[PDB]
């Protein structure tokens, strides 16, 4: 009686921290979604430091600590991701943790360029993928955090 | 007397790949300047699989075989490092390997888009740093491949 209970936890890895209002619509919207599952949320700006090593310590501890990574790689200042989510995948991947994957464009990158090429002549990958291959690592890209959080939900029981 | 010798390896890791030369000349020029100190280069497209789970895999193994990563977070396609070299540093950071990182535009992200917004009013960081500050571990930011790779020899002896 009374054992231990784990909470699963979730690292919310994307550029909403970017938007104006510093990612809280977003967060709060994952924050509610989350509470309805009893899933604690490991949000990038939760008790943040001032300093960036602090801030980038902090967030790679939250990557050790949970149980999946729901990252947004949507579209960030053009066709590609943001690179802080990207890092942030390949960490989960190392420490070999569920990496969840979701986009708001899910064409193939040579779909989103036009072209087998970009318009200063550099290669775009021709993989099938929306985005470089390194990010995919064999689960469905997802179209929404919730659709993300759905599979967790059916993959990664209490 | 003949004991086992262990050669120095580094994981080459950058958008060099999507040149049209498929990074050829960068590859060629970092095998010449490795080859004098008797450093391994790990490239990205040696011995190069078809699928693209493949391609990653054998990207994730040479990280965890280096005994450093040298990365070049030049701007890609506009200010921002590439992403697939940015899954590359968060893999070796949580393996606690060496990283080394280099870019050709040292200036602060907010002296290159020249605001603390872009033109989507999307904030740019703000902690004096050339980009995302997850890609930053304490470890100088260097001006080229070769002031990395200086760095290496002097911290990573044989
Ligand atoms: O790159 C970042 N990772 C982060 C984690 C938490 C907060 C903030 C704020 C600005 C930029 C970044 C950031
Ligand atoms: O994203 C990539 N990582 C890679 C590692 C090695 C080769 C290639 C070729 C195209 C695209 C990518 C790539």
């Amino acid at each position: 009686h009374h054992h231990h209970h784990h909470m699963r936890k979730i690292y919310i890895a994307g550029p909403a921290v970017f938007n104006p209002d510093m990612g809280a619509s977003y967060y709060n919207k994952v924050r509610e979604l989350l509470k309805k599952e009893n899933v604690m949320p490991l949000i990038p700006t939760d008790n943040e430091a001032t300093e960036a090593l602090d801030i980038r310590q902090k967030n790679i501890q939250m990557i050790k600590d949970c149980d999946a990574v729901i990252a947004d790689l949507s579209p960030f200042r053009g066709h590609e991701p943001d690179c802080g989510t990207a890092f942030e995948v390949g960490c989960a991947a190392a420490l070999n943790k569920m990496v969840l994957t979701f986009t708001s464009d899910r064409r193939n990158m040579r779909e989103k360029y036009g072209s087998g090429v970009d318009k200063d002549n550099l290669r775009v990958e021709g993989f099938g993928l929306p985005f470089n291959l390194m990010l995919y690592d064999g689960v469905e890209v997802f179209d929404s955090f919730e659709s993300a959080f759905k599979y967790f939900l059916a993959n990664f029981p209490s």
